[PDB]
């Protein structure tokens, strides 16, 4: 089919998908989107229950507009602001590792954008840097680290008691091993703490290059979780984390945070704007990929 609501052009698949990701068109405004297409038939529908997510996040700094939600055929499609490459299209352009400076950028923002998550009373649980998309220039937000992909959030305050969901065990894992916080791995409920943790792996994991657990594999889904958490547990922070004490800090306080705990987000910011100082970096939005072709679908 050629359109997706009233306005909205169907163009080509686009990204590294398999027909999940179009670029699209507002013939009404001369601007391109990006288009995300579920097949009706779905055995495990998820994008109507993303869209619900972006309605409660609202408008937000580094939360991509949302456009449109509706029928597309025999789909089911949701209309998106265009963004930039991810951190992980960017990371493997900058060879796979990235700088101090650029890490610290990153992770300001992200404490922030994580809060901003949080205070909408969300955690996202899916963090890994495909989920992380610079912006176009054509909107003043290619500076800009934003999120997407919020399939696989949830309410963490119950909306008519306004309490914290309660803790309990047996949680089925299928998020991504990688950047999971240990209590992930165990099958706990995951919390406020959990989001910023993963972020602490993720941000480890562009500072070294790779993390130790990565290379994991097992017979089933269920004995590969298991190796890496119990590689996580046994990888002290100090060893992690060797040459970044503040990482370090970041990791053991995210750790040790209790399951209902609010996270001292300001506290965070500072241990890593005042490592910035430190080191005499500007916060001039110069990362590591600036002056490099960057992957564009046009
Ligand atoms: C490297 O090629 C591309 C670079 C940037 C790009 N822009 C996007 N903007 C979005 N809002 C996107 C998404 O919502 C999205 C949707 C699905 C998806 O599946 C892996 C990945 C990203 S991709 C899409 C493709
Ligand atoms: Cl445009
Ligand atoms: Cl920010
Ligand atoms: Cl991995
Ligand atoms: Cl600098
Ligand atoms: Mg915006
Ligand atoms: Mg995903």
């Amino acid at each position: 089919v050629l359109m997706v609501g009233p306005n909205f052009r169907v163009g080509k698949k686009i990204g590294c998908n398999f027909g999940e990701l179009r670029l699209g068109k507002n013939l009404y405004t001369n601007e391109y989107v990006a288009i995300k297409l579920e097949p009706m038939k779905s055995r495990a529908p998820q994008l109507h229950l993303e869209y619900r997510f972006y309605k409660q996040l609202g408008s937000g700094d580094g939360i991509p507009q949302v456009y449109y939600f509706g029928p597309c055929g025999k789909y089911n499609a949701m209309v998106l602001e265009l963004l930039g490459p991810s951190l992980e299209d960017l990371f493997d352009l900058c060879d796979r590792t990235f700088s101090l400076k650029t890490v610290l950028m990153i992770a300001i923002q992200l404490i922030s954008r994580m809060e901003y998550v949080h205070s909408k009373n969300l955690i996202y649980r899916d963090v890994k840097p495909e989920n992380f998309l610079i912006g176009r220039p054509g909107n003043k937000t290619q500076q800009v680290i934003h999120i997407i992909d919020f399939a696989l959030a949830k309410e963490y305050i119950d909306p008519e008691t306004k309490k914290h969901i309660p803790y309990r065990e047996h949680k089925s894992l299928t998020g991504t091993a990688r950047y999971m916080s240990i209590n992930t791995h165990l099958g706990k409920e995951q919390s406020r703490r959990d989001d910023l943790e993963a972020l602490g792996h993720m941000f480890m994991y562009f500072l070294r290059g790779s993390l130790p657990w990565q290379g994991l594999k097992a017979d089933t889904l269920k004995e590969r979780y298991q190796k890496i958490g119990d590689t996580k547990r046994a990888t002290p922070i100090e060893v992690l984390c060797e040459n970044f004490p503040e990482m370090a800090t970041y990791l053991r306080y995210v750790r040790r945070l209790d399951f209902f705990e609010k996270p001292d987000y300001d506290y965070l910011r500072k241990l890593f704007t005042d490592l910035f100082d430190r080191k005499g970096y500007m916060f001039d939005y110069e990362y590591d990929w600036i002056g490099k072709q960057l992957p564009t679908p046009v």
